[PDB]
């Protein structure tokens, strides 16, 4: 069983990284089971914006630790993030501005949504699948 806990925008930084106030700290967060371009490859731009919007206009964010490992080596939290409920993780996908990726350390409680999300996107020839 997974829980969203509060966070706060701080600054949103490309597609598939953020930074919010969690637990009273500033900490970077990788968003689990996407990638999206980097800027600087096709997409990347386009990955940004949809990210950047939907964290900065969104009145409430939460972050939902999966299962498994919650930071990355790089010292990033491992989450799905919502804005107004809503999955920022699946909403880049389903848009078709991100990737599935790879399990990390046992966080694939979301995959299968996930790649439901990613074949429809494919389907429909959206953005990176076009």
């Amino acid at each position: 069983k997974l829980h969203k806990e509060p966070a706060t925008l701080i600054k949103a930084i490309d597609g598939d990284t953020v930074k919010l106030m969690y637990k009273g700290q500033p900490m970077t967060f990788r968003k689990l089971l996407v990638d999206t371009p980097e800027f600087n490859e096709k997409y990347g731009p386009e990955a940004s914006a949809f990210t950047k919007k939907m964290v900065e206009n969104a009145k409430k964010i939460e972050v939902e630790f999966d299962k498994g490992q919650r930071t990355d080596k790089y010292g990033r939290g491992l989450a799905y993030i919502y804005a107004d409920g809503k999955m920022v993780n699946e909403a880049l996908v389903r848009q078709g501005l991100a990737k599935v990726a790879y399990v990390y350390k046992g966080n694939n409680t979301h995959e299968q949504l996930l790649r439901k999300a990613e074949a429809q996107a494919k389907k429909e020839k959206l953005n990176i699948w076009s």
